[PDB]
DNA sequence: CGGGATGCCCAG
DNA sequence: GTTCACCAGGGTGTCGCCCTGGGCATCCCG
RNA sequence: GUCUGCCGAAGACGCCGCACGGAGCCUGGGCCGGAAUCGUAGAUCGAACGCGGCAUCGAAGCCCUGCAGCCCUUCGGGGCCAAGGCGGCGCAGCAAGCCUCUUUCAGGCGGCAGAGUCCUUUAGAGUGUGAGAGACACUCUAAAGGAAUGAAAGAGGGCGACACCCUGGUGAAC
């Protein structure tokens, strides 16, 4: 019988491959029919729709051909050609929210109003005495716009003066220059990337160091006599040759562009903007990162993923259906085996079927282009932005006669009266005569400007009261400022609906930069010299958890945290998916269009509710945490230790509630605005990044809880899960004041808990905690409270505690360390550090003949128990 | 003569 | 019930740089 | 403008009043069907598979599309030509949008008479200044037309890049 099975198996594979060839030539016949049918003159239904059927049948051709050539024992019985391709969500499971006006926060009216400004004394440091270009400073912008009141009759002259500094419609000059100089845009991008790169040949290197020496620098005289392979591997010489190649190449291309500038464009601000963009480009193509291999050799890896020339992103071109029709039928004319070969004309060397699929996508993109958005405009109307990067350009003067709200945005033009030097004064408090930048008459300058009044509303008044304390001579130096530049935006007038032109300005205040610092904040082998350490645990559902730590008492002091909107994001995503499905299934189907419009409005409702989700609440709580830290802990006495998470870690469906790098960015900006020093590497003193491996999963009671022993104990005891697997077995909500345990559904991704749910098709509280809860069974007692089978704590609290206690271990061990040594040092040190704050925990309550049957949360406050 | 404009230069 | 490979439409987060001016030479026209 | 006296329903919410196409190329939409194929002899039993044929509801995308309607416009018209469906009966704070970017919360928005306040324009009149031009400064008085946001956070602009997620049109691996 066995020899019969072997010969019959060869018959099976040969017969099924014969079926594959018969179906293949069936596709080929169908493709010939439709390609000769698309040929039929005047056809515009075989266009697009059965052009899509053409790429479908050719994709099936390529897939059948590949599945037959790659696999010699091709025996297809997987039951997918008999599969109906069902969609498992229901047709109508609509579940909106019923919560409505159950309190509604108030708005305690406050009367913020900017008081007048005195002249600052000689407390200014020496490096920021002039406050010109690059002379210290912080240059912190202004997060709200403020509306200036344009004159009702002279606003056209103001618009004419502001049209010089207009930022948009400058890309078209750069694209026109690329078209006129290198023919095509892609050829321009490739040739300009080739010219911007620096060679590894030491001849041009030595030429650029010789140019550096002849320009007045005497530091690189032994660099000319250095060995060629040594100067190639020299990082300092690499930076020098990069800066001089930047100067030469940016100068050459800048001219090439300013020679091709049309008349009317102001060449000064265009020169500055284009020079900054080309400096950005030549830095980003030639910046190389020290990537080491296993043998210690440094690989010259570029930080930027794929830099291209500025103002040269690939814009979508509206291709026509006729040329993609001709290219498709011409691809069909050649032999079908080479129809899926690499295209010699493609830049990426794509497949011919792939480039025709992309061309068909463009051909149906031209009818569905810049439309269909969920209406997010800036004011709706036609605007043009810009910036005024000078004091001769524009500034904020203060009216000395007004005791409050006397800020005026003075902007210089040919028309208008002369500015008053005795009534108007700069916003720092210094007079108009100190700077001579817009004063008329004396010191050889003559300037006349109109000071249009400022409309101070809640946003700008709140920002000016929070960020600027310019009315106090002896103010902290991080609150005093000077104003040089303004990122205005001009909203153009409309005559169709009869509106009024409005100008919004965003000032950019160069704040004075004090020398505030905490020592050894970014020292690798040194703990920061401060009394307090704050450990931020950035998580997925809880955004951050803070556990501040004082080394004098060696205990946690506070446990501030927020809740996050993960489950709300899940609900919005599910309702958005259902409404998108019902809208899209009702669009390809026709004779129903009011249904399309009402589900467009339902999509807009869910878009507004998703627009409610943002990082604003997270950065608001970060600001509140930093303010609380500076109030209670005191200035220059803390350091926000953060876990060094991956910069581009990938999550699942919770991308809109990730906000992980936003916490680090917000903390860096918040500690920058407090006055703390900002190093050139992008680090601010008081925000220290330290890496956390599985050592951030060790217990405060002294348990490492390694993944190997946790996996072994969970395999031996499925009903008793350890580490963070305990939280996945319990319901998120509560029944009888407490959360029950449940049984997982055996499907991997459809994880539905069974909380003794004998009710048919009952989801109940199918959502669980997941990895959010850490249960330590070895901690049967904690903070004056007893637990029979251990205490369940938040995993983010454990991570925050480990992060806050980590730099002590880092200083005790040294620079060279592995995670095992940090783990055992944490295992020994953990028990010794105590808790003097209310630490959120859970209790194993007796449910159903078992103390592990339920979870109940209490405060567990040492301030009520220990002290 | 002089108010205002336009454009270039300041480079471990 | 999954996973991957394309093409549309929509939405997010995140990342490399640079910027966040004054002096001054010449034009320039009423 | 704004505030008060007085008047009302947009747009939503329940009810029904109605909708231009197949030659040719995809699919339901109904049938019928065995073979090339498979349940590890035969595989003719069953499973189906890509399909073949018949008739047909008729639609996906086009030829037919009128500018029914919206956008652009040099104002003549052109583009998509479908949409927006539209169009009544009862319900009249209860949508969207706006009052500033990124958000949250509270609040306001729609006809005609009355009242004050501010700004802008202007007038008479008056005061001093004014090598004196009845010019200027500016006051008094009067008239014309314009004038809802609080509260809590934010480093925001560019330029070029990535990497997720959702829904359709598909194909392949399980």
């Amino acid at each position: 019988m066995a020899k019969a099975t072997k010969e019959v198996k060869s018959k099976r594979v040969e017969a099924l491959r014969q079926v594959a060839y018969q179906r293949l030539e069936r596709l080929e016949r169908k493709a010939q029919k439709i390609g000769a049918h698309l040929r039929k003159p005047g056809k515009a239904a075989d266009l697009q729709s059965l052009h899509y059927l053409l790429h479908k049948v050719e994709v099936e051709y390529h897939d059948i051909a590949r599945n037959l050539e790659k696999d010699p024992t091709w025996t297809p019985k997987p039951k997918m050609r008999r599969e109906k391709r069902a969609i498992v969500p229901e047709s109508g499971p609509a579940a909106p929210l019923p919560t409505t006006a159950k309190g509604e926060p108030g708005r305690p009216a406050n009367r913020h109003i900017p008081p007048p400004v005195p002249l600052d004394s000689a407390r200014i440091p020496e490096d920021q005495q002039s406050m010109g270009q690059g002379s210290g400073g912080r240059s912190w912008c202004s997060a709200p716009f403020v509306e200036v009141k344009l004159p009702p009759t002279q606003w056209s002259n103001v618009r004419e003066k502001l049209l010089k500094f207009r930022i948009e419609d400058d890309a078209d000059i750069v694209r026109r220059w690329a078209e006129a100089k290198f023919g095509s845009i892609e050829t321009a991008r490739d040739g300009l990337r080739a010219s911007a790169e620096i060679g590894t040949s030491p001849d041009v290197w030595r030429s650029f160091i010789s140019r550096a020496i002849s320009n007045g620098k005497k530091d690189f005289e032994p660099l000319l006599s250095l060995d060629d392979d040594e100067l190639t591997a020299d990082a300092t010489a690499e930076r020098v040759v990069r800066r001089w190649h930047q100067i030469d190449w940016v100068g050459r291309m800048l001219d090439s562009i300013l020679e091709t500038v049309p008349s009317g464009v102001s060449k000064d601000t265009f020169r500055s903007r284009v020079e900054s963009r080309l400096k950005t480009f030549h830095s980003s193509v030639n910046s190389f990162e020290l990537k080491k291999r296993k043998d210690g050799t440094v690989e010259r890896k570029r930080k930027h993923t794929n830099p291209q020339f500025p103002y040269l992103s690939p814009s979508a071109v509206s291709i026509d259906p006729d040329v993609v029709t001709m290219e498709a039928v011409e691809l069909l004319q050649m032999q079908p085996e080479e129809r899926f070969a690499k295209d010699p004309n493609d830049a990426n060397g794509r497949m011919r079927l792939r480039v025709l699929q992309a061309e068909l996508g463009k051909a149906r993109r031209e009818a569905l282009g810049r439309r269909g958005e969920k209406a997010p405009p800036w004011s709706g109307r036609k605007v043009f932005r810009g910036t005024t990067t000078r004091k001769r350009e524009a500034c904020l003067v203060w009216d000395k006669e007004a005791q409050a709200d006397g800020l005026y945005f003075a902007l210089v033009m040919s028309g208008g009266p002369k500015i008053d030097d005795k009534r108007f004064v700069y916003m720092d408090g210094q007079p108009l005569q100190s700077d001579w930048q817009l004063h008329n008459g004396v010191a050889g300058k003559a300037k006349s400007c109109r000071a249009m009044p400022l409309i101070l509303k809640h946003d700008f008044l709140r920002w000016y009261h929070r960020h600027i304390k310019n009315h106090d001579v002896n103010a902290p130096l991080e609150k005093r400022c000077v104003h040089t530049t303004t990122q205005f935006v001009f909203v153009e007038p409309d005559e169709k609906k009869g509106l009024q032109p409005r100008l919004f300005i965003r000032p950019v205040f160069k704040f004075y930069d004090p020398v505030y610092e905490v020592p050894d904040s970014h020292s690798i082998d040194k703990k920061p010299d401060c009394r307090y350490l704050i450990g931020i645990a950035r998580g997925v559902n809880y955004p951050y958890r803070a556990a501040v730590y004082d080394c004098e008492t060696n205990s946690i002091i506070a446990d501030k945290f927020v809740d996050g909107r993960k489950a709300d994001w899940e609900r919005i995503r599910n309702e958005l998916a259902y409404h998108q499905r019902r809208r899209d299934l009702l669009r390809n189907s026709r004779a129903s269009s009011a249904a399309i419009q009402r589900e467009i409005r339902a999509i807009a409702r869910i878009r507004k509710r998703e627009r409610g989700l943002n990082k604003v609440e997270t950065v608001e709580s970060i600001a509140r945490l930093v303010d609380w830290a500076e109030e209670n802990l005191g200035k220059c006495n803390y350091c926000f230790v953060l876990a060094d998470l991956s910069s581009n870690l990938n999550l699942g469906r919770n991308n809109r509630v990730k906000h992980i790098a936003a916490i680090k960015e917000a903390l860096i900006n918040q500690m920058r605005k407090r006055g703390y020093r900002f190093k050139k590497s992008g680090k601010v003193d008081g925000v220290r990044e330290e890496s956390a491996w599985y050592t951030s999963a060790v217990a405060p009671s002294g348990w490492w809880a390694k993944k190997e022993e946790v996996d072994g104990a969970w395999k031996a005891d499925k009903t008793r899960p350890l580490a963070r697997k305990i939280g996945s077995y319990y319901c998120c909500e509560e029944i009888d004041g407490l959360h029950l345990r449940g049984v997982l559904k055996g499907l991997g991704r459809a994880k539905r808990l069974v909380l003794q749910s004998d009710d048919p098709s009952a989801p109940t509280r199918r959502r669980g905690f997941g990895s959010e809860l850490f249960w330590d069974p070895y901690c049967t007692e904690l903070c004056g409270h007893a637990f029979p089978q251990g205490v369940v704590l938040d995993a983010d609290f454990i991570g925050a505690f480990n992060i806050a206690l980590r730099p002590l271990v880092r200083e005790e061990l040294g620079k060279k360390a592995k995670a095992v040594d940090l783990a055992d040092r944490h295992q020994t040190l953990n028990p010794t550090v105590a808790l003097r704050c209310g630490v959120t925990a859970y209790e194993f309550v007796e449910v159903g003949g078992d103390p592990r049957g339920g979870l109940r949360k209490i405060l567990l406050n040492p301030a009520e128990a220990v002290i």
